[PDB]
């Protein structure tokens, strides 16, 4: 199936820019959350989820169709805790329901990055909804208890390379594993609500142990209270992965552009952009605004 990307009727540059500053104020205002963590990390995650189910075999799921808005794949357990992001932005929603789903989900992402001090990332509109039976069967989605071949193989389906691999997992960045959502626990680092090249450098800096969790799980621990899940770990495990991973560490703005790329990508496997379409946009952040 060809999914072509329908501009929202009528809609620029300074609509989607409204939405942005919406997303971005709730942002600001809504610090509380996640022991004060707020809504940055779990929307970039949802932008990822709501767009990772996506099989270019076959191009089914993916972002454009908004799908995660059904009971199938909000209630897949690997999407436990997106919730929170989804019910942040319900009121975004409420206020500008011409939006797509998968617009809003995508945008979310894209906002939080951008709002968390992290590269731009130019952003399409165009995701038109579609029903609930095109949802995507639960399971496409990563484990985490895996090696590097895995992680490789995983993401061929979502056809990224090793170094867009290597940049998207820099998101790790952000936010904590949460035990009751995933069976893992803890950051990854110490700014998680603010993007920098950070899981990296904890990578190959810190001096890391595997432990068992109180779910019973592995995952990589560091004194400083940090950890690294064995997928995570698996970019210093294999040498392809560690080169990049030194790159990075060793080249913010590098990495800034690589993830921008890379995660403009991923959100938008599974859309053909009509030739005359509006180009990317790029928004301005609130700080960017005076607002
Ligand atoms: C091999 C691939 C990946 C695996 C196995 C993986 C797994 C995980 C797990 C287990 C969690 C913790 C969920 C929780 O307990 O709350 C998590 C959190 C997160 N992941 Fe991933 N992830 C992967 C790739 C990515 C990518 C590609 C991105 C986005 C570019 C991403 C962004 C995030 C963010 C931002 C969080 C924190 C969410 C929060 O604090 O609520 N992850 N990931």
């Amino acid at each position: 199936l060809v999914h072509v990307a329908s501009v929202e009727k009528g809609r620029s540059y300074e609509d989607f820019q409204k939405v942005y500053n919406a997303i971005a104020l709730k942002l600001r205002e809504d610090d509380e959350y996640d022991n004060y963590i707020g809504y940055g990390p779990v929307l970039v995650r949802l932008a990822w989820h709501t767009s990772g189910t996506w099989d270019k075999h076959d191009n089914t799921g993916g972002s454009y169709g908004g799908t995660y808005r059904f009971k199938k794949e909000f209630n897949d357990p690997s999407n436990a805790g997106l919730q929170n992001g989804f019910k942040f932005l319900e009121p975004i929603h409420k206020e500008f329901p011409w939006i797509s789903s998968g617009d809003l989900f995508s945008l979310g992402g894209v906002t939080a990055v951008q709002e968390m001090q992290g590269p731009k990332i130019p952003w399409r509109c165009g995701r038109v909804d579609t029903p609930e039976d095109t949802t995507p069967d639960n399971g496409r989605l990563p484990d985490a208890d895996k090696d590097a071949d895995y992680v490789r193989t995983f993401f061929q389906r979502l056809n990224m390379n090793d170094r867009e691999v290597v940049a998207l997992m820099g998101a790790h960045a952000l936010g904590k594993t949460h035990l009751k959502r995933s069976g893992y626990e803890g950051p990854w680092g110490a700014a998680n609500n603010v993007f920098t090249n950070e899981f990296y450098l904890n990578l190959l800096n810190e001096d890391w142990k595997l432990e068992k969790n109180d779910a019973n799980n592995e995952q990589w621990d560091s004194k400083s209270g940090y950890m690294m899940l064995p997928t995570d770990y698996s970019l210093i495990q294999d040498p392809k992965y560690l080169s990049i991973v030194k790159e990075y560490a060793n080249d913010q703005d590098k990495f800034f552009k690589d993830f921008s790329k890379a995660f403009e990508k991923l959100l938008e496997n599974g859309i053909t952009f009509p030739k005359d379409a509006p180009s990317p946009f790029i928004f301005k952040t609130l700080e960017e605004q005076g607002l």
